[PDB]
């Protein structure tokens, strides 16, 4: 009996529906299998700091796996349709008897699992739905059709995890075979970067310890500051629940641990909220795959005329656009591979709604550069700011920078922190420093607004409401 483990967007030991599952027959032989494909990340616009995190939790993951006495087999090909062929080798030369993997749901991460496991005709696979609390098709509507509005999803998630609430599954433990020596160490062929490690751990108790803190002191202020880039209100656990580094049931676990109430509307709640929003996301594309495939949710917003223009997607692709809030933002992201949720909204919203640039631009852009980068979370967020999603903004909600950072960043705290050309104008003309500038016959080494909020809101609402027509 020869049971193949193979990892992908899951590299942990602990809470690991497939690992855990293949290790409970103490008697079987358990091999571990990792398929690199640096052509296919590229085509998904894998984020150069995304592949380095994964690269490091790959070489963790190895170590770890060695000590449990399971060996991990690295192979490096080009895409998904050669992964095919070398799961039908891998099997072939180690004798495999049974396959055990963690679902993905993305289109092309979908039809390579199919092909293996009708490829595989004498082996046994066993997929898990590791990456959701609760799986695709548990929270239906009344017609068994998936839910379009969150609020009465979010009731029925609820619903149903109250009875059943999933576990936690442990770490397997040593295999009879005893600890081996581990391989030496991986390194992927793919353009990586680095990151702050202090914000985005790499080891996996590292990852443990920040979701254990958090749950202890951050869930319970949560609600309250959530909103303030320039605060560290949120979890910054984006990039560990993208990657595998851990699973969205040891954030339920610990979280309930922490605010007993959080599933009653106690403190705590807020936070679960958001833990429903990425289940929501994730159950959405795998009932509705031409979400993967660039299409709009809406129909008709396909057929707003975007703005074809190259040097206003470069001015907020660099963050020289003149609105600071925006132009901060896009420096965060930029520089580090993450940016705070109140911004991703503000900036997703100035691309959109005062460039009328087409969303998918924006989308690609910060799939390459964001180190927590995930189709489900980045389409929708995008497809929600454009009004083109699945229980999204409203056509004519058209955010006002200046607003937003006003209230947002009031004393324009993170502002300066990231435009240190504006580390001179006053507080609250921060927010419009040109203003200023002319009336203290002052110079700024700063962009002067490249749109005029006011007509470009305006010419965007006629857009939307000729193409709705
Ligand atoms: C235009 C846009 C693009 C986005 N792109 C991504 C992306 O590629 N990857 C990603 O993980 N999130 C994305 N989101 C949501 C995003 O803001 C991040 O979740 C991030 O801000 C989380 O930082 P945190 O871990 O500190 O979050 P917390 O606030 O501490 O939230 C905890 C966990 O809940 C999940 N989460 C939070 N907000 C959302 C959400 N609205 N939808 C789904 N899951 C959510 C994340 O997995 C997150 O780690 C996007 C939102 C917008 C508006
Ligand atoms: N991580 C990840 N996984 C994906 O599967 C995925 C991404 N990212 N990023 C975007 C790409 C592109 N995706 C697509 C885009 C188009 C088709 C597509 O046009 N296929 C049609 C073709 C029919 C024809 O040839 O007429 C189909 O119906 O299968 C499929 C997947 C999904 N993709």
């Amino acid at each position: 009996t020869t049971h193949l483990v193979w990892f992908r967007q899951d590299l942990r030991l602990h809470d690991n529906l497939a690992l855990a599952a293949a290790c409970r027959n103490s008697s079987a032989r358990v091999l571990a299998l990792y398929i690199a494909t640096p052509r296919q990340w590229a085509t998904h616009n894998m984020s150069p700091r995304q592949a380095e995190l994964i690269n490091a939790q790959l070489n963790g993951l190895q170590i770890a796996l060695a000590e449990k006495g399971i060996p991990l087999l690295f192979r490096e090909v080009d895409d998904f349709v050669a992964s095919v062929e070398i799961v039908k080798q891998v099997c072939a030369e180690n004798s495999v008897t049974h396959l055990f993997y963690n679902y993905q749901y993305e289109v092309n991460e979908r039809a390579r699992d199919v092909e293996v496991e009708r490829a595989l005709r004498n082996v046994v696979c066993e997929g898990f739905d590791d990456s959701v609390i609760l799986p695709p098709g548990a929270v239906m509507t009344g017609n068994h059709e998936m839910y379009k509005v969150f609020t009465p999803f979010k009731n029925a998630w609820l619903k149903r995890l109250r009875e059943g609430m999933p576990e936690c599954v442990a770490a397997p433990k040593v295999r009879s075979s005893g600890s081996i020596e581990p391989s030496p160490s991986i390194t992927l062929n793919y353009p990586r970067q680095s990151f702050d490690t202090a914000h985005f751990p790499v080891e996996e108790k590292a990852a443990i310890a920040q979701l254990r803190q958090f749950c202890q002191n951050g869930a319970g202020e949560y609600e309250q500051q959530r909103d303030f880039p320039a605060v560290e209100g949120t979890s910054r656990l984006s990039a560990s629940l993208a990657t595998g580094g851990l699973s969205p049931r040891q954030c339920l676990h610990r979280l309930l641990a922490e605010q007993p109430q959080a599933l009653d509307g106690g403190a705590g709640s807020v936070w679960l909220n958001e833990l429903i929003w990425r289940e929501f996301y994730r159950h959405l594309i795998t009932y509705h795959p031409s979400l993967c495939k660039h299409r709009p949710f809406i129909a008709w917003t396909d057929r707003v005329q975007w703005q074809s223009n190259p040097a206003h997607l470069q001015a907020w692709q660099e963050g020289k656009t003149g609105y600071p809030i925006v132009d901060a933002a896009m420096r965060q992201l930029n520089s580090t591979g993450w940016m705070h949720n109140r911004l991703r909204m503000i900036t997703a919203s100035f691309l959109v709604k005062d460039l009328l640039i087409d969303w998918r631009e924006g989308e690609r852009y910060f799939m390459s550069q964001l180190i927590d980068g995930d189709l489900a979370a980045n389409n929708g967020g995008w497809q929600w700011a454009a009004s083109t999603g699945t229980d999204a903004a409203p056509y004519f909600r058209i955010f006002n920078p200046t607003t937003q950072g006003e209230k947002f960043d009031h004393e324009g705290e993170f502002i300066r922190q990231w435009l240190p050309e504006l580390r001179d104008v006053p507080g609250k003309v921060v927010h419009e420093p040109w203003k200023w500038a002319q009336k203290a016959g002052v110079t700024l080494d700063y962009p002067q607004p490249i749109v005029e909020h006011k007509e470009a809101r305006v010419q965007t609402l006629a857009a939307y409401e000729a193409a709705r027509k």
